[PDB]
């Protein structure tokens, strides 16, 4: 029992994106959706806190909202140029910030809050608060680039309260590792040339941004070392991710020796997701937390925040949520997750298996971990 | 420019199958979905018929219906204690045929002509009527046991149509080609002792049922040497499958010799659906179905069926589809598949690609075909 | 048994309007819905059609589609600056036609075929080739003005087609009778100075347009006496919709003695919609098809269009849809309302009733026909 | 400001009810719904709790859940053989509780919480640790039957927190009044000879239960005198109901002289319900609220209690419960009913309402008020 936040606020979920078949914008050979039709919906995010209430865990955290980011918070990673084109779309009823960026009224400023909830997570965490936190953020963050939205996400949720740190709270070296199942290259972007943060990303081998690995990307200048890209295959499922992470992540922050680790925790690995083909499970996720907050333990005195990127199963994704949640505070709640057994009855073979372990320790020697 | 049947009735996407999030059953810690829940939707199914009309296919096709099948057609395949249940469920206003398998009320009367379309498209090609036939088959058939519902399925479609066949009209040897991306169960259960039938079944190791890979699985008395089982790994995308077609299936029909081929043609390896890990696009389809027509072509003087199975991407499969009748028919319209260059992105590198292909070279060989 | 025309197309149902819940735009204080959000949807109308086929009335009808509406045609009632902003707005993506007007991309080449198939169902019917037909027209038109959009509605359906059948087809007098729920405020403005077209539009006082009851509008110059309005009270059923018909359209059918009856047939007056109050069942619009069906043989030839407009009930609308279509065909299918009773027994009491009789005499007293 | 109590629970949001169309039974000729298909579903609920939220009215009130009604509880109202029927169907998976009464699985255990909230809201109120108290009670009360579920109610909410307050904290007279659009037979049924209680029902005439007026049912034996109907015309609106109000329910309670008025809270006069033909608003909810506070505030020291039981329109209900809401928490927030002005202009015309008024001028003289 460590005191756990949860920062999460309603208005959150008012964020919309239009009408789409799925995630294809209706139009030309795409029939409109006869019903729901969210790119990025609120729902999952909405049943895994649902699901926390009903399993009576939520009373136990300590639930927060927060502050928007200021216009001064975005701006040390954001141009005006950018930001005055997002809130003008937004202002004006919705739209679209360049191609595949879709958005809806009132957007910017429920994006500010989503990315002032992990702002207030990590201080919370940092000025001894919290022993750890949670951040609901929606829209999410990973994607997203100085001047771009890409991938639903319009701002840069963590970069910009781990800025905001920076300057307001004298933090020091940070390690921000993304399970995410695509590839964080928002953060890898802003934070490449330097080597005050290690930004790492586990992904899947192309998946989005399409056709990107990123194994050699390893930073630039003072940063070279301080960026680690492991694609793992499409259909890897609970053995490798978790031998990712024994094998390269934590090695990787025992060298850096960071204050703070922050993860930007995407539940779209899951079995059952439409946006990628991984086969994680709940237990998964329960381990990956436990063995970030072991590190944790180990390396800051247990600071860890967590930020919501992804996940699009709408039926899995709460039971992934709640085992990472019941992992980071230490509570486990009577819930068993229907789907468990039948996920681990389909994880790959001793084939596939050796042959991932395989590729992972090749990336370890390629990064001087072995 | 053939003459291609395309078998389908509005009944067929009536049947339905109770509440469920996404496809697990409501209740215990299974929220309501807020809005739809069906687990087999007829959506994916309309939709491609939509695109079929909208792009201007479906006047060039032949379009039919079907007599439902008989008590008599049922009985060649299934016990009366099964039939009786089913339709005791159905006609009290639908429940549950034991533990996951949920029918609606009519769900019977539905099934009958699910499995009646089959059979007329059978009939069909084999009376020289029509060149080659898609059936538009829902609820599907191949995880069918004689005796047991299973994965969505309450009949054996193809089975009982080829057992029709065989009684009424003087069918030899047929093979039945299984690429919906499960392991087609129902099918290799009710012909493994069998010669007279070459079950083969493409599916992702593991998936479903769970836990299956089934390599070793050949057939039994007369029947051995005539089941084939290929468990692909998950994550294999359009390399890997048309691979295993050209190296396992042709060779596999070049030595057997039918008189029909019969594909129970799912679409749920496509590489935006939650049923499954593999990451097939249009052209995929479109080229698996090319394969089997030129070898139909140089086997059963082109004699060629079709039967829809799985696939669960709302926006996706009807492109799959379209492109499916597209090459059956040989007539392109002008859609294009707006994910096709997306896919084709994300399709796995070398190493996975020469790992897979290494690895049905070893089923090959261990099925005497190399 | 008459030959009856059907006159739809599947693309009409690919038109879309944008994130609702309901019929409210999103944002500001009206939370995006957590499924279906189709402003004006195109299940009402599918669902229609489907039961036309399941029942077995499809195959004896005469099915057709139709070209679309030229920009000719088009230009008989809209100015140009109208056309050529609604198609900018469709030709990128969709938008907003003034507030309050949302349409998708490519509506207006949809709305184009709306328009067309009723222009082809009134030239059918006049050439003698059917006696009578329903085009399946969405999106609708009767609320349109020739340059502005409103009501869902984005290009006059029937005046187009009115328009265009007495330049090309020699079309003298015809009645147009808008029995939708709400005000046929787009025809009654374009033809308010003609003495050439009768506009009769039943409606519920002050429903849409709001506020607007009509009794003392009644043609202007020429076109005075060749309006009429029948502000019916909200809560009237099936007793006060037919009397209105036989007590004041009959008799005005009667005295301007027409070449063509043309039905502006909404059904969102049935007793289960969202848009209106009124509570109209499925026999109720049964028995108004069969008196202007009768009045058609009286005064016409038997020569009746109907042009679908409105209703929004998505279970309820198709048995309303279908009960017209089998009186206008007159084939009885055996589909029986599963509402039908329990909506006769909810109809307004001899309170009521007589009440709303004695404002229809004053209606038809004031309009000389008593 | 007075201290107002808001209880709910997320659990309640979890009760389901099988697939409908709309609210009709899928099968037969009734077609599944594409997407949602919710009888009554918790979307109307979530949302206003939603919009109580994010507009800053949430935090000013004291939030509360309960402990489930126990079986004590539910015995003084109900036979343990109805019970233990409802039990029985919500421990195997859901089903039917006799024809047209769906439920789910664990829906009695989600029912014994909808009742305790009432429960609980009654007795903080009578305790005078809040001044005034809403539950948000789902599923709703006021149409069940001792023995028999109806209108998607399966406890007698209100009655078995009334009969608890009389067993365990010395309650004496108490009136509830239920100004959902549907008659509380229930209610009506439950204390039908008893003076203890006067059990007020505004209502439309003859929808549900259908073609059920009932102004001469006023009680049986000592009863008699203690039950009014007001069965208002389908169509009217906000000037009919607070005429009611003013005119025969306010004058009631002071000949009654209570100790605790409760509201049967539904809100499916609104405008915009599909389940009835009502044209109320938002401030409409608002004034009735404000006429029966301040009768409690003249009567029982300002001891009201409203639980919340219809209402069906999901994008508006929100609307009105948040003005009842603030009306009941003397709070007025920001938010403005977008539909507010649209509605006044749909209202009836003098002529309706001066008949209206005539009806309920007749029943108040009928029942001795005038
Ligand atoms: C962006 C994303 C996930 C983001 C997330 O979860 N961030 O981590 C997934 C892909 C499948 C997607 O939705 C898509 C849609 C349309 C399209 N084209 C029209 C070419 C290309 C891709
Ligand atoms: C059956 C099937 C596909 C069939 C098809 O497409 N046939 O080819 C897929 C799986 C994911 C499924 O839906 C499921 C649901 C619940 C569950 N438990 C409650 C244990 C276990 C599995
Ligand atoms: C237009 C129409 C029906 C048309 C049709 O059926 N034509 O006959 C109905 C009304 C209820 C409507 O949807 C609406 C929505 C929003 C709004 N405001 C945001 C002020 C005002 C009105
Ligand atoms: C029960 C109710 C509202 C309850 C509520 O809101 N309580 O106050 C409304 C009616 C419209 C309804 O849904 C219905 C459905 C089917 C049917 N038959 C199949 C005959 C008859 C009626
Ligand atoms: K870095
Ligand atoms: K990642
Ligand atoms: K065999
Ligand atoms: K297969
Ligand atoms: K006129
Ligand atoms: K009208
Ligand atoms: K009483
Ligand atoms: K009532
Ligand atoms: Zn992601
Ligand atoms: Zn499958
Ligand atoms: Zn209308
Ligand atoms: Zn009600």
């Amino acid at each position: 029992k460590r005191k756990t936040g949860f920062f999460f606020d309603e208005r959150c979920f008012w964020h919309s994106t239009g009408l789409h078949a799925v995630t294809l914008p209706v139009g030309g050979w795409v029939q409109p959706p006869a019903g729901g039709g969210h790119a990025e919906s609120p729902e999952t995010k909405r049943r895994m806190k649902n699901l926390m209430d009903v399993s009576g865990l939520t009373p136990q955290l300590a639930l927060r909202s927060a502050a928007p980011a200021s216009l001064e918070d975005l701006r040390r990673i954001h141009p005006d140029s950018y930001l005055e084109r997002f809130k003008a779309i937004s202002d004006n009823g919705g739209g679209m910030l360049g191609k595949e960026a879709p958005l809806g009224p009132g957007s910017y400023e429920i994006a500010c809050l989503s990315a002032g909830l992990a702002c207030a997570a990590v201080e919370a965490v940092l000025k001894g608060e919290l022993d750890n936190a949670y951040s609901l953020s929606r829209p999410p963050g990973h994607h997203c680039l100085p001047d771009q939205s890409m991938g639903f996400c319009f701002l840069a949720n963590i970069p910009i309260a781990v800025e905001r740190a920076k300057a307001q709270l004298g933090l020091g070296k940070v390690a921000i590792i993304d399970w995410d199942v695509h590839h964080g290259n928002g953060t890898q972007h802003i934070y490449l040339q330097r080597d005050d943060v290690l930004t790492i990303s586990l992904h899947q081998d192309g998946c989005f941004p399409p056709g990107y690995a990123g194994e050699d990307d390893r930073g630039v200048g003072a940063g070279e070392g301080y960026n680690i890209n492991i694609p793992l295959l499409a259909g890897a499922g609970d053995d490798s991710w978790r031998y990712a992470l024994e094998t390269i992540v934590i090695p990787a922050l025992a060298r850096f020796e960071p204050e703070l680790i922050i993860i930007a925790c995407g539940y779209d690995a899951n079995a059952m997701d439409p946006l990628a083909r991984m086969q994680l499970h709940s237990d998964s996720f329960r381990a990956m937390t436990e063995q970030v907050q072991q590190a944790a333990d180990r390396l800051c005195g247990g600071k860890l925040v967590m930020v919501h990127e992804g996940g699009y199963a709408e039926s899995y994704v709460p039971f992934c949520g709640l085992a990472v949640m019941e992992a980071l505070s230490g509570i486990r709640t009577e819930v068993q997750d229907p789907l468990l057994e039948f996920i681990q009855q389909q994880q790959p073979r001793a084939t596939f298996a050796q042959f991932q372990r395989q590729a992972i320790d090749r990336l370890a020697q390629q990064f001087g971990l072995q």
